[PDB]
């Protein structure tokens, strides 16, 4: 199914289509990163937990979290070591939410990172990015709807209408950290929209 992801003046946007079995398929990986997957939803959360191991054993071990190029190549390794998801025919693509803390820039400080079967990944630099079910209707529409994309409201609001023409779930992730956006404020824009 299909999730979306883009970037606003001060952070990244990340939201998904949902449907006591996990439902959610967007989650926060670690205090600035979320992983989207176009799949199955207990496919999302359990690569979401190993991937939040991951980077949590690197920041114990180490004494820092790993930079965003570090914590691209992890999701990278697992993308290309998923052999559970391939034997059994399941889709586990992931789309990366990122903010580098490190970035001089805290405005444009938002990553949206794409992952292709065989591990490969390319940062996006348009500033929007769709993938599952209805990528290209979700894309299509954000590409008409964002230079309406002023701040997080704004990026949330065209965030919803992407899944709306292709409740859902959503995390917004700035310099304070990534955030679960609550479903009331969800439901409200969904509805208006």
């Amino acid at each position: 199914t299909t999730i979306v992801a883009l970037k606003y003046p001060g952070g990244v946007v990340m939201a998904g289509d949902r449907r006591g079995r996990d439902v959610r398929k967007v989650y926060i990986t670690d205090d600035y990163t979320a992983t989207g997957i176009a799949g199955t939803a207990a496919v999302a959360v359990e690569f979401a937990r190993l991937y939040a191991v991951e980077l949590e054993h690197y920041e114990k071990l180490e004494g820092v979290p790993l930079t965003f190029a570090g914590k691209i190549n992890r999701l990278a390794i697992m993308v290309r070591g998923n052999l559970a998801a391939a034997m059994q025919g399941l889709l586990a693509l992931p789309l990366l939410a990122g903010y580098d803390i490190h970035a001089s820039d805290p405005q444009s400080a938002g990553r949206i990172v794409s992952f292709d079967a065989a591990g490969g990944w390319n940062i996006e630099e348009e500033g929007y990015q769709a993938v599952g079910s209805g990528s290209l209707f979700a894309k299509s529409s954000m590409k008409k709807l964002y230079s309406q994309v002023t701040d997080g409201d704004s990026g949330l609001r065209v965030a919803v209408e992407a899944l709306y023409d292709a409740f859902p779930t959503a995390v917004i992730i700035d310099a304070d950290g990534a955030v679960d956006v609550p479903e009331s404020r969800i439901a409200e824009l969904a509805r208006a929209i």
